[PDB]
């Protein structure tokens, strides 16, 4: 096998097989960058913006709190393997999904996550 996704198969991953912040993430998806191929070629990349509220907990997992520079996000990781496959992210020597340290949401921020889906769902 390969290491270009979380363990094996990145594809075997579900619409709620994890999160990924937009902290550091980057370096998944290639350091040697500009913007963003996932804020760009991927137009219909799922995206559910950290609350206040949530920012606490994130916080946690984060272990870093950063008050500004750069502007979080949780995108589900199993989305994360389809934009890899972008023009630059193709087989990028510095592109790690492996290390796309995502997790998934608890029983409670999931709880506004999937209210707040339903907004760009239907």
């Amino acid at each position: 096998g390969a290491r270009e996704g979380p363990k094996w198969d990145p594809a075997r991953l579900n619409e709620s097989t994890t999160f990924v912040l937009g902290s550091r993430a980057n370096k998944a998806l290639g350091m040697g960058g500009t913007r963003g191929r996932i804020y760009i070629k991927h137009p219909h990349l799922f995206k559910y913006a950290a609350d206040p509220q949530d920012k606490h907990w994130l916080a946690e997992q984060h272990h870093m709190r950063a008050t500004g520079g750069k502007m979080a996000y949780l995108l589900i990781e199993e989305d994360i393997r389809d934009l890899a496959a972008s023009d630059d992210y193709r087989g990028c020597l510095d592109l790690k999904l492996e290390e796309l340290k995502s997790f998934v949401l608890p029983s409670w921020m999931v709880e506004k996550m999937r209210k707040y889906m339903e907004t760009l769902r239907t």
